[PDB]
């Protein structure tokens, strides 16, 4: 779906999600978050099935945003895994996981689980 | 960690991850899995905390496979949220969401959750 | 919130949880999917915060389905891990993990990860 | 399992597990964490199968743990989701999902996810 898959999305926090699928299945844009150790703009890189089934199932994707840009450092990643539906209101539901860089005292509290919406609103 | 998370790694499955970190907090490579909907090599993207703190603290990154290649074509997904741990015996602890492409009275079940720990072995 | 979760809740697939919250943090009841590999009623067992902070922050509870009964066994169990929270529209917010039993081989693929909202409807 | 469940474990952090597999299916005992907003022993409760297959997979099972007892309340609930493994070494494999109550505006980041494994030790 790269037609589809192209554009401006925002989830259920406020966060903008800006992207261009490739042909190639490549997703790379920008990611804004609305909450959390972030401000302005981030680099975001993921993958998407570029020929999904026809029985019309969703078509699964994936992209990662490390939390780095010219303003601020939060160091962290987070991984977004879902599906993108088609159709009149095209949403792309996932489920992530961001991980922050911890000592290893402290790695079994590295990882936060959330799910996360999102729609050409 | 651009030098120390370059390399070909191992996880716990036989699982073969074959990543160049840019300076610049990008991951390209190659992912190979041992188990699963899978055979050869697939395309990766992800993304790293480019400056880590000093405390001694492992570097956040994330990368992103579309189960899609020549020979195949899963129609699913999978995201590693982990952290990088330099030293004598280096290591990539992670966790993964793996979403297949499905219909809406299944997306319930679209998603497994697992962790994966790579070594350079 | 003993008065407050007590009751018979519904998510977003049409499950039904029926609860009853001890005074002293324990929870009990009785749970029926509305999908998967499940027939009828089955038994649950859960905790929760039975002496919730006053600033107004969601009541921490978990509780857990082993999906056997007279009817069947699917010989797995999940686990649902949120949060009450009161008011008007009172939700009970969770994410959970439903494992299967499985051969060595095959435990990768062991856990789905997933989230359900309920409501008094 | 029964027999085999019942008994004291282990995790690699050092934290006690104490079980008792109830003949119905019903886990109940006691935890105590050598990590986070806890002190001493905090009750569980969980389900498992009591009929598992014959194959040699795993038995399924989970467990809660709402973290407040006489010495404190961390205002937080955990959820553990695994499977039982029997033979020289038995073991536990599990996920868990620890919930923190939290306002609404905090709500994105109320839950962490990691994994343990419990031996006999
Ligand atoms: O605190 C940091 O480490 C940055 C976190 C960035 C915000 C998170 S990513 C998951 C969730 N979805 C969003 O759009 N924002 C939050
Ligand atoms: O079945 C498919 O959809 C392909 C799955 C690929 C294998 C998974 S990804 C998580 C885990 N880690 C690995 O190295 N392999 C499995
Ligand atoms: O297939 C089985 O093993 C039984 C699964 C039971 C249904 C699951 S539990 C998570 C989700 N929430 C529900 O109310 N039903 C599904
Ligand atoms: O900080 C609190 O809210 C209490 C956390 C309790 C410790 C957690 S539960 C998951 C992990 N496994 C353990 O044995 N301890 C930690």
């Amino acid at each position: 779906a790269e037609a589809g898959i192209t554009g401006t999305w925002y989830n259920q926090l406020g966060s903008t999600f800006i992207v261009t699928a490739g042909a190639d299945g490549a997703l790379t844009g920008t990611y804004e978050s609305a909450v959390g150790n972030a401000e302005s703009r981030y680099v975001l890189t993921g993958r998407y099935d570029s020929a999904p089934a026809t029985d019309g199932s969703g078509t699964a994707l994936g992209w990662t945003v490390a939390w780095k840009n010219n303003y601020r450092n939060a160091h962290s990643a987070t991984t977004w895994s879902g599906q993108y539906v088609g159709g009149a209101e095209a949403r792309i539901n996932t489920q992530w996981l961001l991980t922050s860089g911890t000592t290893e005292a402290n790695a079994w509290k590295s990882t936060l689980v959330g799910h996360d919406t999102f729609t050409k609103v």
